[PDB]
């Protein structure tokens, strides 16, 4: 889109997330919108570890956003 | 309490739900708020309808409520 991913490390990470939403078009488990944004800054998503909390709490902040009831499922044998 | 149901009748669901979660000090599944909501307001959870989803609306824009990620867990014979 417009914006470099030198401006993407300035960013807050709920105001790449709310750029994620506006082309996607559809909800976002935490865990996937965490690996892109991972991505788009060049990292992997274990390295943001500082800033998750901030994410989550400016999701829950801002009203632009909604936590959606649904169920993510996964394979025993994977863990 | 400090509310009468009378007043309670008169109080956004929002607003109800913070009393609760200030009473009892514990996450609280959505359903089980309306559940505890509705028996003070001595109807059916049904009767509502209508104001429940401006509720559930209310606790994503309100900043004093966090949804949490923790997984709800009840008993199969229960449905
Ligand atoms: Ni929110
Ligand atoms: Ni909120």
């Amino acid at each position: 889109k417009q914006y470099s991913q030198e401006e993407l490390k300035e960013m807050a990470l709920v105001e790449i997330a709310h750029e994620l939403f506006e082309e996607h078009k559809k909800p976002v488990p935490f865990q996937e919108l965490l690996n892109e944004i991972a991505s788009l800054l060049g990292v992997k998503k274990e390295e943001l570890g500082d800033r998750i909390a901030q994410f989550y709490t400016d999701l829950n902040i801002d009203g632009r956003f909604l936590a959606l009831s649904d169920q993510t499922w996964g394979l025993r044998s994977w863990y």
